[PDB]
Parts: C-alpha cells; structure tokens; sequence
C-alpha cells in the first residue's frame, strides 16, 4: 500500500456520492457537510456555508453511513 | 490546486472571511495576499499567518470558482 | 527507512484483522480493525467506520503481541 | 508562489526593525524585533534574544503597517 | 547523512536495552524499550508492543546517561 | 533566507560555548541544558542526563546569557 491509494478513492466516493460527513479536527472541533472538493493539501466542505480545510488540521473523516471502495 | 482558485478568489472579491487556528482562535479579516505558505490577513490591523497553523477558512459568504 | 517496520506492522495488524486502539495526538482512543491504510491514512472499522489521518496518530497499541515477519 | 510573500514581509520587518508580536500555535505571545532569519527559524531580538521555528508560529503581527515591498 | 545523531541515539537504546521515557507533544509519556524503529515510527514494548509516531513525540529520555 | 543558514550557526555557536539554554516546547514545557549536538531533525540536550528532543516539537530556544554570531 503506498501514495494516496487508499485516501483518494475514498474522499472521491464521499465526493461523487454526496455523502454527509462529519470531520474531526485535531484541535477537538466538528465540521460537517459534504466534501465538494479536494487536493493533496484541502479540502472544500459544503454545507449552509462552505469551508475550506486543510488536511493537515484534520484528524478523523467519519462518513455518515457505510462507504465500499472499488 | 483548489486552494490557490479558492483563496485568490476571495483576494480578488476582497471577501470577508474568518480563518480559524490550529489552536481554536479565530482571525477576521480579508485575504490581501497569499503565497505557497503565509496568508496575508488585513483587518484594522495586518498581519501574517502561516498556512501551517490553520484549521480552516470560513467565507463570510458563498463563493464560486470559475 | 521508514516503510520497513512500519508498513509490515500495519500489514500485520491488517491481515491478522488484530483489534487495535489508535490514541490521537489529541488524546482521543479509537477503536476498531485496520481494514486497510496508505501512505498518508488508516481505515479503521469500528460499528462505526472512519479514515483517521497518521499525522494525527501518536501510538497504535494492539490488543495482543503482534509479531513481525 | 513559493516565498514570493514571506521573504519580503521578514525581510522588510528586519530592515525597517519594526517592532512586532509574534503568536505561536500554544497561544504564547513573543514580541520584539527580527533581527535575521532562514527557511526554519527566526531570530527574535529582545532583552533576552531567542532562535523561534517558524513550524510554531501562529501569525506574526506588526506593530505599525507596512509596505508590501521587500 | 540524514540521520546522523537520531540512529545511533535510538540504536544504543536499542542495543543496551536501555529503558526510556518516550514524551509525546500532547503531554503523554511512554515507557518500554526500544525495539526498533525505521524513519517514521519506533517499536516500543512494555506489556506488549506499541508503534508511536516520531511525529507525535516531544523528546525522548533514557532512565540512564548513554554513550554515542 | 535559504537553508539552515541561520538555524546551523546558532546552534553550533551554543554548542561550541556549551551556553545554558532553555528550550520551549510547543506543548509549553520547558527543557533546561547543554546542547551537546544536533543534526536536520533532531537536539541532544545535556543534562543530568542526555536527552533527544525532536525539533519538530520545539517552539524557541533562549540561552542564558547573550550570543554572538560570526560575522
Ligand atoms: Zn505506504
Ligand atoms: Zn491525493
Ligand atoms: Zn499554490
Ligand atoms: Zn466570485
Ligand atoms: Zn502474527
Ligand atoms: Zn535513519
Ligand atoms: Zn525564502
Ligand atoms: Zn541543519
């Protein structure tokens, strides 16, 4: 297992299949909404105001229901 | 990327915008300018701050890339 | 360098579906199984699924000895 | 843009020794004047002198405006 | 060279089964020894075996003084 | 501006004048010692006794007494 080859098909699926998240920051606050975009440093959380999050700042990405991975 | 779009946008339309710390604490203001690594931040006072130390950027309304 | 132990250990806890906890840089414990991980984050199932990011993880402690290949 | 910002903005703190805080990630407020730095640290002059790495630095706030210019 | 002081710090450790002190930057503090460790990560084990994040720690201290 | 072109000749001057330091760690704790050596990641602080602090986790270094650097 190497690169993004988990992290990208994943966040991509929550992308192209709309799914509500919720995700943990590091410094213990939740954001949700659903990942509208992405890239190798942040991510575009939409919700009733959209976001930008950087990955670094990001602990855990807990979708909303199960997610299967092609 | 989507962040140079994003944050050049929000310059560009001198958008207001929050910018929430790695540490919880909250900065107000506009995007002046940016580079790779800082973001330069103008409210009634300016100041810099490293990309490094964000969590998150918070329009204070929607915005859209081209 | 780097890969050697760690990609083996995680492989390890992967295929030998090894309960784990994953305590967070934070202080928060999760947890669950590695279902699978890269370069830059782990899938840990749990009731509840989640991708934790390992810039975030401190230690992965698992609930039993694990031995390296 | 690489340093196409930060470069300036320090340098241009230094030249002119503008007096400034400095914030770091855990809250802690330093103040003084930047007397050099490189890609990791910068050296903050005060009564006591100290070597900060910039990985812990927050925001780094003037205490007069100044212009863009290096 | 890359790692000319973290290696042998860690591989002395190793070695003379040195017992440490692991603090991580959240305060935390580990015990054990050390058992290996690769460029990201260190084998630490007590009661059993734990993979900490280099990362994730703050320093690491020896219960004894060590020679490079 | 490039490099550890700052970073290297001030840790290798209290290095080499074995200064007193005190060094803050993101996290708030403060370390006491001598820095017996360094390299890209990593800073030996000598005390009673020697211990590895990853730089990583550092947030400044204040010696005790002032320091002048070459030229
Ligand atoms: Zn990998
Ligand atoms: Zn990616
Ligand atoms: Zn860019
Ligand atoms: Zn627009
Ligand atoms: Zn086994
Ligand atoms: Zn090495
Ligand atoms: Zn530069
Ligand atoms: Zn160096």
């Amino acid at each position: 297992s190497k690169g993004h080859s988990l992290q990208d098909p994943y966040l991509n699926t929550l992308r192209k299949e709309r799914v509500p998240v919720s995700i943990y920051l590091v410094n213990g606050i939740k954001l949700q909404g659903q990942i509208e975009s992405f890239d190798q440093f942040v991510i575009l959380l939409k919700n009733t105001v959209s976001q930008m999050v950087y990955k670094a700042a990001i602990s855990t990405v807990v979708p909303s229901r199960p997610v299967r991975l092609p």
